[PDB]
């Protein structure tokens, strides 16, 4: 009775207005405020083309804009149906890579891509999406993650990985492509500078047990709990104040992120001080025509 | 005529007919558009559903090959009394304890009470920030608080001599903008001045803020345009690919990590062109080692 | 021809004991001035100095009805007529160890069992990490460390006859390699701020106001005139927004010591919140809490 | 004969100037350059209320400024009187923390607090002076680390665990509060970004063992010897160059923290340079009304 | 069972080296991957000016080498003194001064040239490792002390030997430090907490010890150090050259501030030179005609 | 009207084979001169003067007595009058690869078994890095390459008449996009830099002034006497102190490697300590330190 399959098909429901999904899919947790949002290419091991970037993206911001979510689930759907191989995400499709990037093409292969149309490294839109978004994503690795799927893992804040299948190799310098943002500086403030310069160097193969054990997974699960487990650290993190959970990660991000970190932590300061009754008589003298009387707000030190 | 519009330069784009905050025009001849705020009669102040289409517009340009330059204003002047502005920022009539709200109407009497407030003119500020193409902002009048610190994060600013007045109103309001509008301020006129600025929130002029580091040239006001349109001119004529480079050079530090990641991702571009690239793509797919001999190591 | 106005300044509790120093807090006004008072070396600072100083500012920081910090130079020296905000570290007791505390006025008085300090750096920080403006009126001379607070202060204006900026750290063997130098670049641009440090000249008021070092040149009686109504202008805004400014301003450039300042006073902002009380309250009372009324913002 | 008390009274004696403290106790070592700093409210798991935040900052600035002191060793008491549990710290008081912060309170309860005097965070102010006193301060946790009681750990130089009770919880998003200084960007700094997101988004309980694996406690040791070993450490720290460890405490904070840092590693460099015959030239010079003569002192490359 | 790392066979001599007296420098015989070694195993391998220089013209070299994909980083040895093992103890304390380290004819600091001011100019080495467009793996065969121990710290990857490899950071001993790469980016690798551990008791730590905190990328037998670094290099050496050179300016980029910047965006801009638009921009200016840049598409 | 006074400097020891720059010491100062010795084609550099160009500074680096490097252009053409400072990367020896070894001034001498470079980068960081003042003494045009030369000097002096400062970048489908651009942006502000590489216009030394990227504006004839008082001016104050002034105001814009060398310097204050020499004697006389006669400082 033991499941090769992560997912609890019980559990989970479509959301609405995403009927035309087709490289991805997308579930609202039956009773969590937690989403599950997932690669769905499993035949070519998940590895995204233009269109998946656009509906990942697409998804991932309507979660974002979703009140009553406080969670994502960011996974691979599979098996491949051709081998029965488990992936998380391999990265960007090769077979539509061409000189100007990734391309829209009307099939699956490089005969049908639209000549006509500059190719996208637009993966990184969804990286800031990730980075950027006041919620918590947690990526389960449920198989490989490679090339520009290990960097996906690498953007999201938490990683939790199967222990049978997660098998995590940089391939970038493999096939002359490279990381140089995320996927690559941000590994080493998470395993330092010397592993994550073995990681990408040498393109070597790593379980779960040794990428937690180096600092880019937070724990390892057996893959038929890795959703379940998921759903419980989703349930820890939905258990605390939401406003201090935005707060946080905005806090983890800044020093990091420059002046960008400074923006998303500022603003979120700036709303802070928006529920005042201070920035109130700021309004309300400034519609009123009158001079604001700040008398009322002492000056804390 | 002194206004800074020429509307027998201008074309609409395909899409965009049902604007109602924004004008989005194509220029005839030029890879350059314009992008305006048209509520003058408040300032051309911004409200969630003005963000929302000022956020549409950019970012059809953004994706619109032919375009290399946007030129950022507001329309006007003012129906009721004359007064020129590019934007006075926030709509204080929306805004809420939550942020800025959504309303059916002008005015706090229609605002949705089951929706949230937002402060999303910070996704345009990025938007503006990561694009990959000059941003010249145009103040045509009053520069106040949100509508101050757009000006601040575009790549470029023109101002009308005449009507030009930049005033940040932040802390009179209880606001404030602590990123791009303050820190980022500081890296054009410097701390002590930015500082005065926002401490202040003194009015200042056209030759002012030119002065102090924050506007590249003073126009006048009826010519606000055309100088715009030649400086538009200046940058398309130059490789575009150096130019892109540039501004994320420009961009990349100040930005920490995202910086790095946008320059970083045209430099994988770049890579993506080469030979040798090609091989690595080529080798994988015909499942055989990749043959990295003909490209020798630079240093 | 003096900027002092005896009229318009009150003395402050607690500070009967100042020697190198005055403080006073402004008869109707949020704004109070501190003044360097050794003119005739032209407002150098000794060790004792520096505590009087850091007190003084200390008080000031923790004082709900102020909102603005002046700080200025007395004078002129009685000797000779000399205008100075400050000349910087008192060279008559330093040593190889640093400024040391002595008895009198010169090495002569040196305590032998005292090692040296350099903790005007304390009051740097001090202006720095206050939830206040600090505007610094230079009257005067500055020179080696008091151009170094002068570059500190968040504003700073400066009397058009009297003015003299002059960075003579080098000429004597000193350096501020911190907050003085490299802050310094970052009003003035990197070019100036190396011309300003290697070369040593000396420097007015418009000069000064041209590079983007000082904010405004004022008349010489009128510069404590100008402070106060800058200090208006500043007191009659937000005090929120004010101190969230400050510490926006101040946040990259001190890369985690930044965020801390700033990611403070958001703390605080966020316990003013019905959410924040009810985790309180839930702790309180031993019960899980009810983050429901509290709606997910983005 | 096994102590459940890692406190030797024979090796410390009271600081004299002290005898007022309530909230924190203050020893001196009899024979070594150490002194021994602890929160006295075990009570209450050693929670601050601003007072013991007053206290601590007095206590550690005289320490700073004690030139025959070269480590601090910063602990709590205990364990509680009122059912034997251990802590170090379990941060700020929450029975007197109000909508402006924590508050002075002429007792111990809510009802007791001086409602016409502001709120403040000060503990913030003891984070800065642990920072930048040029000394190693060296966190014995001896129990509970929990909310602002962790964030005071994490901004220590070093930090030894008692293997039986220390435990290790940020529980700030369970009350609705942040560190979004130290306490979370720099916890980042010595477990990664991954573990850092898990432990504050989460607030799940770790052990000394568990820190230690991911790299915010130094070493574990047995509670009964924690401060035997924490006096150990210290004397090997106190047997090197002063003048070294200063300057490397100082190295090690300064780009993280900026323009502060540059400011406090700069000054010691001021200091060194003060120290040089040529320094002392620059001051002769000026005081002799004569021009210097830097012919005696060679460029250096 | 070899005491010794060194296989003789697998190594030639660097043609115009043979007055190398401090370093040694070898290419492999069939490997893109040179081997560069400290020559001073009855000192523990410190190093003293000379050396420093040798070092240098060693390691710049290698990078000038379009053949050479991967430098080696160790320590000769044993010391035939006593047989201890040693990567690098650091400076040569016996040449130490008051203005640094010092030239000198001799061993001994009566032989020192005192009409010259003394260097620490070991740090410009570690710059030219940091900033080589090649990767340099440290092999850790014995001692790596003080100086010895920050070179280790800066190399991009780590391998040590089982048996002898001892890490011991003991500038404060000696009233000396690293305030740059060996103390503040040890930071980056095992956490501000472990590297103030390391620098401020100064312990000694195994190879296991460091791998566990991160230092160390992998621990291998003693006899087994240096084959295992030729097979990292091969591995390394077996992908694009093109994208392992962006990759280690990336990784160095941001704590390397505008230096960084300034390598990565060299990288970048070769990058673009190779371009077609790159080159009309070029004839443009020789042909002195305005460029054409209609062929070439806006990218977003 | 030459700002070169040929009695005033002299040539330098072992470097009679240099043919694309030139190399003099003053006959009494402790600065030496630095130029571009190629005026028929607006001193552009190809990697045979880069080599030169590294090799000159770095000696200059290495010597003792000198504390200044003035560096600049020779001129003016002989084939139109024209003067330049420099003019960037030689355009004839470009390459797909990078700027291109050739055995004449030509592309149709270009040894092909060579790949192309772009080690203007070393250049930039020596400048950088050296523990000395170099000042850039702009006599002409300053495009491309040379503009970002000009922009990475720790100060710059212009010619009133003829110094033209135009970055050309963009015109050739090149870019430096690490001192040259985010550099300049430290000096003139992020809107200005921006200006400057987008647009590509030509300005004048009084315009670069204004803006912040060049110190002082000259007659031509007398540019280099005015550079010579500005290394006197720096000359005449602390080495000391002006060489940890230079790394200090690097050293947050440059991250670990502006860390590095101020550390380094610092390292070496602290060796020449009575401390330090105690901690090196007890190593070597294998017993233990005695830290005793040394107090903690604070
Ligand atoms: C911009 C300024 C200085 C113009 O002065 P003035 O020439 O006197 O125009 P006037 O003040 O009469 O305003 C003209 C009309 O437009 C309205 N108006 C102008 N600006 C408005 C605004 N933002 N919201 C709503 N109505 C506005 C006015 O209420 C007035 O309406 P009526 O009298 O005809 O009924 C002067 O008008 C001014 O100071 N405006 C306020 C600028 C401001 O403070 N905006 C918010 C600051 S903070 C911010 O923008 C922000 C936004 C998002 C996130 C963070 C942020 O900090
Ligand atoms: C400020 C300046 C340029 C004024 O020159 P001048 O107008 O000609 O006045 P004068 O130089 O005659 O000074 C008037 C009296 O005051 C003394 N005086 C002035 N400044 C003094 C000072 N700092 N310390 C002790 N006595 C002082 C003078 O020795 C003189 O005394 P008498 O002849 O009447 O007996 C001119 O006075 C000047 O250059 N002063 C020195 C500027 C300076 O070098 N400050 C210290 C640099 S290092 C530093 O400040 C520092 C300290 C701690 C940490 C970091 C640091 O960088
Ligand atoms: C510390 C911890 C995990 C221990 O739990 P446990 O071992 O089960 O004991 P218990 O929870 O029963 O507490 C023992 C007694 O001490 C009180 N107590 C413990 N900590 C207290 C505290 N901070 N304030 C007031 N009373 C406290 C408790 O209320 C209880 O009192 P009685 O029932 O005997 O009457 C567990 O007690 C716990 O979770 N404590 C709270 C940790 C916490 O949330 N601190 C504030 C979070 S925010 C913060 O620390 C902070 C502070 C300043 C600036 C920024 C900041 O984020
Ligand atoms: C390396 C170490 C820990 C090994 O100790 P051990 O295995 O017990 O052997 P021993 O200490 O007897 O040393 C063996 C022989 O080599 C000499 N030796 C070893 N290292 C030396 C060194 N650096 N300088 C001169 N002679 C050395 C020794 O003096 C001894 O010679 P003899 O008694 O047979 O005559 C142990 O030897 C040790 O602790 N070495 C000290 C490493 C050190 O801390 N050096 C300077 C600190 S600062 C630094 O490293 C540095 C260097 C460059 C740039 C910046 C820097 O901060």
């Amino acid at each position: 009775a033991l499941s090769d399959n992560p997912f609890d098909a019980k559990a989970w429901r479509l959301v609405d207005g995403f009927d035309d999904l087709t490289d991805i899919t997308y579930h609202r947790h039956v009773d969590d405020a937690t989403v599950r949002v997932a690669f769905n290419r499993p035949e070519v091991r998940n590895a995204f083309r233009p269109h998946t970037v656009d509906e990942l993206y697409r998804v991932l911001d309507h979660a974002r804009m979703s009140p009553d979510v406080g969670v994502v689930l960011l996974t691979g759907n599979g098996p491949s149906p051709k081998d029965g191989g488990w992936a998380f995400c391999s990265g960007g499709d090769q077979r539509i890579r061409g000189r100007s990037g990734y391309q829209y093409a009307s099939g699956d292969t490089a005969d049908t891509v639209d000549v006509a149309r500059a190719g996208r490294l637009h993966i990184l839109e969804v990286q800031r999406l990730i980075r950027f978004m006041p919620k918590v994503v947690i990526c389960l690795v449920n198989g490989w993650a490679a090339g520009g799927g290990h960097s996906l893992h690498v953007v999201c804040d938490l990683t939790l990985a199967s222990r049978e299948y997660a098998r995590f190799k940089q391939t970038d310098a493999d096939v002359g492509s490279f990381d140089g943002g995320y996927g690559s500086a941000y590994l080493a403030r998470q395993v330092g500078q010397k592993f994550a310069r073995e990681i990408f160097f040498l393109g070597r193969t790593y379980t779960a047990e040794q990428m937690h054990q180096m600092g880019a997974v937070n724990a390892v699960a057996e893959h038929a709990e890795l959703e379940t487990v998921g759903l419980q650290w989703a349930a820890e993190i939905n258990a605390k104040s939401p406003q201090a959970q935005r707060m946080l990660k905005f806090a983890f991000n800044l020093l990091d992120d420059g002046l960008v970190g400074q923006q998303l932590f500022a603003g979120e300061a700036t709303r802070l001080a928006y529920m005042t009754d201070e920035a109130v008589e700021g309004r309300d003298a400034f519609l009123q025509k009158r001079p604001p009387d700040w008398s009322p707000f002492p000056r804390y030190f």
